[PDB]
């Protein structure tokens, strides 16, 4: 009911590569967890949503901000929603308003930990 459970592992994989948000949802939650034994400074994962157009600027601004800032640009207005950066055994959650989304506009989800975005991305669609 308006949520999705997603795992990021030690092989730089999310266990899903497309998310559908029911247009009847007013709020959507992602619950992210890290299986596998690698710590945050080495295999850090987050979930960040932007438009497809904005993803490259977010990833590259995020790398420039460092582990200090969970590899995101503070108050990045291109970020529709994001979790915390997590390592092995931690979990994190974000809810967001579906009013921030529109049908047929392209959203991506991705990890901004350095170089992770090449494998760790997928589509987010308002059905
Ligand atoms: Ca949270
Ligand atoms: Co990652």
């Amino acid at each position: 009911e308006c949520s999705v459970d997603i795992q990021g592992n030690d092989q730089m994989q999310f266990n899903t590569n497309a998310i559908t948000v029911d247009k009847s949802c007013k709020q959507f939650t992602v619950n992210l967890s890290h299986p596998g034994n690698l710590p945050k400074n080495v295999m850090g994962h987050n979930w960040v949503l932007s438009t497809a157009a904005d993803m490259q600027g977010v990833v590259t601004d995020g790398m420039a901000s460092g582990l200090d800032k969970d590899y995101l640009k503070p108050d990045d207005s291109r970020v529709i929603a994001h979790t915390k950066l997590i390592g092995s055994g931690e979990k994190d959650s974000v809810t967001f308003d579906v009013s921030k989304l529109k049908e047929g506009e392209q959203y991506m989800f991705f990890c901004t930990f350095p170089g992770h975005s090449a494998l760790m991305k997928g589509t987010l669609t308002l059905k």
